[PDB]
This record gives structure tokens, sequence and C-alpha cells, in this order.
């Protein structure tokens, strides 16, 4: 069946509005935090979606994955396939990864562009130092102790978004504005009404 | 946000309905046909799904697995943790896999009634005399003439499930009646109202 079908089924508010909302960003930068909430507030709004985050994929999907570079690119690519499904099916699919590396959040992209799947990079920027020092997790602490090895920002690199869709500072915004900015892109892209 | 939230949002029939039906079968047993038939037949119905098959998986999520058992295996687990998400994201997912050893697609099952999401297996049945001699890709040929290595039932085994919920014997059934007899099981499961 087409997408325009699916967009009549799909939800109470007609028209296909499938796509991926891609947070990326540092641990403890707030990805978790604005995803459930972004969820939350779509579904309010009548809006379908769901969340691919470490919990419901590297438990499942990608248990199999460790984070080495090799298995960060093999988790973002399966995320990024998984991904292009939900969008396909008319779901607004939401993804919380760090995805440290420019190349694989562009292949990601790719992915959704050529299905003609609309894709928008959400840089959830918080500075490193806050991070640390907020240590929401405790594992700052952990990956300095030496207990976690190749811990993003420690003992692993993290490329800076340089042409996100959105750059959300984390730091300065309460959960609810930041999600207020992501559902202003959204409405901008035709995916809210 | 809950499962019971979800089903007030996605399609117009309330009440959440996610599952998983698991097609299973021979080469040319009628397995695509009978998904595509069974997707069309929900969303006129008002009914969200979602299809996955050899088509969109093993090009995408999938494209570094070929046909060892040990690749067979790991398709149909990452095919069934997938189909775990789109089934708790409220979808009728329909998957279309060979799927031939009973111990993954048991391990499928699992997946799904640990999540506490519907699960049913469809053994879409056909004769293996019947599926060569039809041979509607072609692929029966080029298997018998090593051009096709370990190709299912002529090279690789083929384990018939024992304990499907559904038995389709498509070589007796056109389309729509085999689509008719997963409907009965879906509407006896309060998947279908
Ligand atoms: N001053 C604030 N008040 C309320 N929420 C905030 C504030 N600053 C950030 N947040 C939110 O908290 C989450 C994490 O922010 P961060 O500054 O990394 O940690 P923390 O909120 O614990 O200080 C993010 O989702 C962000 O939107
Ligand atoms: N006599 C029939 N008339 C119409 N469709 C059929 C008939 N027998 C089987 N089918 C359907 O055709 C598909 C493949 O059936 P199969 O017998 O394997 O090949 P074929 O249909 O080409 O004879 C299945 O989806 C099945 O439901
Ligand atoms: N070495 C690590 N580096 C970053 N995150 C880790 C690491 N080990 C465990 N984790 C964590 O695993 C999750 C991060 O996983 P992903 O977002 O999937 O990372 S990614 O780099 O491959 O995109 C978090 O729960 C988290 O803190
Ligand atoms: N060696 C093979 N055995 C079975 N199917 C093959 C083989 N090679 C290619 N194909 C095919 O690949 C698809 C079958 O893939 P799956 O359903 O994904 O198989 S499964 O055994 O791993 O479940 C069909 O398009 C198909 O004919």
């Amino acid at each position: 069946v087409s997408r325009n079908k699916r967009g009549q089924v799909v939800g109470t508010r007609g028209g296909f509005r499938g796509c991926t909302v891609w947070l990326t960003g540092l641990s403890g930068a707030g990805k978790t935090t604005v995803s459930m909430a972004l969820e939350e507030y779509l579904v309010c709004h009548g809006i379908p979606c769901y969340t691919l985050d470490g919990d419901n994929i590297r438990q499942g999907l990608n248990k199999n994955l460790g984070f080495s570079p090799e298995d960060r690119e093999e988790n973002v690519r399966r995320i990024a396939e998984v991904a292009k499904l939900f969008a396909d099916a008319g779901l607004v699919c939401i993804t919380s990864f760090i995805s440290p590396y420019t190349q694989d959040r562009n292949n990601a992209r790719q992915i959704h562009e050529g299905a003609s799947l609309p894709f928008f990079e959400v840089f959830v920027d918080a500075p490193l130092h806050v991070c640390e020092q907020r240590d929401v997790k405790g594992l700052y602490k952990k990956a300095r102790a030496g207990e976690i090895k190749g811990f993003t920002g420690i003992d692993s690199d993290y490329e800076k978004p340089e042409a996100p869709e959105l750059v959300l500072k984390t730091d300065s915004c309460d959960v609810n504005d930041c999600v207020q900015q992501v559902v202003e892109l959204l409405q901008e892209r035709d995916i809210v009404p």
C-alpha cells in the first residue's frame, strides 16, 4: 500500500507524516529526557510515534555490539535502517543515540533522503564539562576511573554536528522548552500541523 | 507512553492491537502474496500495519548477512527484534521470511511473549514439489543447476512448523481465501474487531 494510504489510516490527523528525528549528543546532554517528552507531546497531539534508544535497542537488536568504533558504526547503521522502516510506516520515529561519528550520521540521513523520507538531525548540545559535573548516572566517574573504557568524551571521540537541522542548548532550556523547539522545526517541515 | 495510550492514537479503531504475524514457509509457497494482501486488507479496514520481507530487510538492515545457517539465525533474530518494536508501537507487523529453523522461530516467539505482545506463527504450507514445478522466480532451476548454493528445500533444510497458530494450505486457497483464514485468526485473538 502507498504512503498516502498509510497516512489515512495512521492516526486521526490525516496526511502522511512519517519521518525520523535523529538526536545526537554526549552522555548526559539530555537526549533521553527530550525524546521521552517529545514522544509524550506528539501522542498528546494525536501523532503516532515511537522512540528508539539505548534501552530498547542495545539490549535487543544490537545486544551483540560493543563500543569499538566499528561497533558504533554498525549500531548506528542498523538503527538508521530500522528508523527508515518506522518512517515509511507513517510514524514519527525518534532516535536517541550518542551517534558520535559524522560519517555514520550522514549515512543515516542518506538512507532516509534516498527513500524520500524526512530526516531531522537534532544536536542535543551541552558542554562536556557540564555533563561531567552533573554526571546524572555516575558514568563519567567510572570512565575517569578506568572502569568503563572508551567512554564518549573521555576515551572516545564525539564529532560535533556541523550542519544539524536544529541545535538544542540543553544547559539553557528546561525539558518542555527544548521540546518546543523541536515542535517548531516539525511544524516548519509540515510534520506537526 | 503506555500501550493503551498508543492504541488511542494509532489508527481510528480504538484499542491497542500491536502484534506480529510471522509467516514461514518454502520459497514460492506464497508468503509474499499473502502478506501483501493481508496488508491491503488491514489498511482497508482501518488497521495500521507494516510488512517486513526479504525485499526491505535483506537489502538494508540485513544486507551484511548471507544464507549460512548462522546468517539465517542472525537474520531471523534481528527481524524478530524489529517486529517486537513494531508490535510495541501498536502496529500489526507482518513478517514474510522463509525462517526455516524451529529454534529461531521459537526464539522469535519468546521475544514477543516475554514482552506480552501477541505472536502468530503462520505456516504457509505448499508441497515442495508444487513450489518447484511452478518455480515462480526461476530460483529452483538455478538451485538444481548449482548457481544458487544452499537454497532452502534443495541444499538447505526447512524444518516444518509442528505447532503454528495457523496452517495456510496455499496449493488449495486463492490469495483472498488464505487472507480470510488469517483474518479469522486475528478476529479470534481480538486483533481485528
Ligand atoms: N535549568 C534547567 N531547568 C530545568 N531543566 C533543565 C535545565 N537545564 C537543562 N535542563 C534539561 O535537563 C536535561 C539535562 O540537562 P543537563 O544540564 O545536561 O543536566 P541537568 O538538567 O541535570 O542540569 C535536558 O533534557 C535539559 O533539557
Ligand atoms: N488455484 C489457485 N488459484 C488462485 N490462487 C492460488 C491457487 N493456488 C494457490 N494460490 C495462491 O498463489 C500463491 C502461490 O501459490 P502456489 O500454488 O505456490 O503458486 P501458483 O499460485 O502460481 O500456483 C499463494 O499465495 C496462494 O494463496
Ligand atoms: N563506552 C561507552 N561509551 C558511550 N556510552 C556507553 C559506553 N558504554 C556504555 N554506554 C552507554 O550506552 C549508551 C550509549 O549507547 P549509544 O547511544 O548506542 O552509543 S553510540 O555511540 O553507539 O551511538 C548509554 O546508555 C551509555 O552510557
Ligand atoms: N540460498 C537461498 N536460500 C533461500 N532463499 C534465498 C537464497 N538465496 C537467495 N534467496 C532468497 O532470499 C529470500 C529468502 O530470504 P529469507 O526469507 O530472509 O530467508 S531466511 O532463511 O533467512 O529466513 C528470497 O528472496 C530468496 O529466494
